[PDB]
């Protein structure tokens, strides 16, 4: 509660005796509220690189590249995705950077902001997304995507790093992640990646709103949110008092997400960020929590071997469905003991 209570996106800057425990500054960043925002931003130190070159990746495939199609007006709209056959990152990149699809020219991120609502029901992109994959080199040991070395280990899909392309006005719908899990994203290269966020304590706000513009959604599937299509803007969140903030990650830079993080956003152009799912003790009461997509045969992890080694205590109570707990949003990581 007294530990960042605007609930704003915290930027961290670890020492590289800071960065080596990847595990040990999640908890540290909690300890200092930056959950409390749903999204955090971690500055390497500028002496680590995960790779030396991006520049033998033009003959990597991209199995699955994905044209957005979005439809909407006064702030909501809907995104389909049309799948188109494999291309590799040289032929992306010749498509992101030619006139058709390159950024447009502007001044300040306020201005791209506004030509990318103004414009993203226009000329649709392609994304470059869901590539199974790493860019890091096998020696880096501190922050690897490919072995975050987590408890979420214990379940092996969700686990394994994710490659996305990006070109100008792609986008990534408001969602939290499978299962309610953190995540980690880290900026390979190229153009920025602009995020929004909406405090997890602020999550069923979204939701509850998100009900009332997509009905015909929330009576199919009651976590419709999850199939990752729906896109709402800052003004429309403003307008019916959701909080929420933003952020523009760089080259270089990691974002995290964190358990019920409502998380948007979009590429400025052709970039390069890897993904994947990671987390800790606090993330197992999210876990058991979370409200699962019904309507597709998804992302489902079996809460019993978590429970049975971290919530012993709760298991048979919780195994007989009499677990009433009430997950409190502020609180940080058990493991952020050491640095209160
Ligand atoms: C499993 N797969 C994971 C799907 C999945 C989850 N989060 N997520 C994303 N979260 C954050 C950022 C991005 C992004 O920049 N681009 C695309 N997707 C993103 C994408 C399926
Ligand atoms: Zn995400
Ligand atoms: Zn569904």
């Amino acid at each position: 509660e007294t530990l960042n209570p605007s609930a704003r996106i915290m930027t961290f800057y670890p020492t590289m005796e800071e960065f080596r425990n990847f595990s040990r500054y999640i908890a540290y960043i909690e300890s200092q509220g930056a959950h409390r925002a749903g999204l955090a931003k971690v500055v390497p130190p500028k002496e680590w690189k995960p790779r030396a070159s991006y520049d033998d990746i033009d003959d990597l495939v991209i199995p699955a590249p994905i044209q957005q199609l979005v439809t909407g007006q006064s702030g909501l709209f809907t995104q389909y995705n049309i799948q188109k056959k494999a291309m590799t990152v040289r032929e992306f990149r010749k498509i992101a950077n030619s006139d058709k699809y390159c950024t447009p020219r502007y001044s300040e991120f306020e201005e791209l902001e506004r030509k990318y609502w103004k414009n993203l029901t226009f000329n649709p992109p392609i994304y470059g997304a869901d590539v199974n994959g790493t860019l890091y080199e096998k020696h880096v040991d501190e922050w690897n995507i490919g072995r975050l070395r987590t408890i979420l280990d214990l379940v092996e899909g969700v686990n394994t790093p994710y490659l996305y392309f990006g070109m100008w006005k792609t986008s990534f719908a408001w969602h939290t992640e499978d299962m309610d899990l953190y995540s980690i994203n880290y900026l390979h290269f190229g153009e920025p990646k602009s995020w929004y966020s909406v405090p997890p304590e602020h999550g069923k706000r979204l939701e509850r709103l998100a009900k009332g513009f997509f009905p015909g959604s929330a009576q199919s599937c009651e976590a419709f949110l999850r199939h990752k299509m729906t896109l709402i803007s800052p003004l429309m969140l403003k307008k019916y008092g959701i909080p929420f903030d933003k952020v523009t990650q760089e080259a270089g830079e990691f974002m995290i997400t964190f358990p019920y993080g409502y998380h948007a956003g979009f590429n400025h152009g052709f970039n390069c960020a890897e993904s994947t799912n990671f987390a800790t003790r606090r993330w197992i009461e999210y876990g058991k929590q979370a409200v699962l997509c019904s309507c597709r045969k998804m992302v489902k992890i079996s809460m019993d071997v978590f429970v049975r080694k971290f919530q012993p205590e709760r298991y048979k109570l919780w195994k007989a469905g009499k677990d009433n707990t009430v997950i409190d949003h502020t609180l940080p990581t058990p493991e952020a003991a050491e640095f209160l």
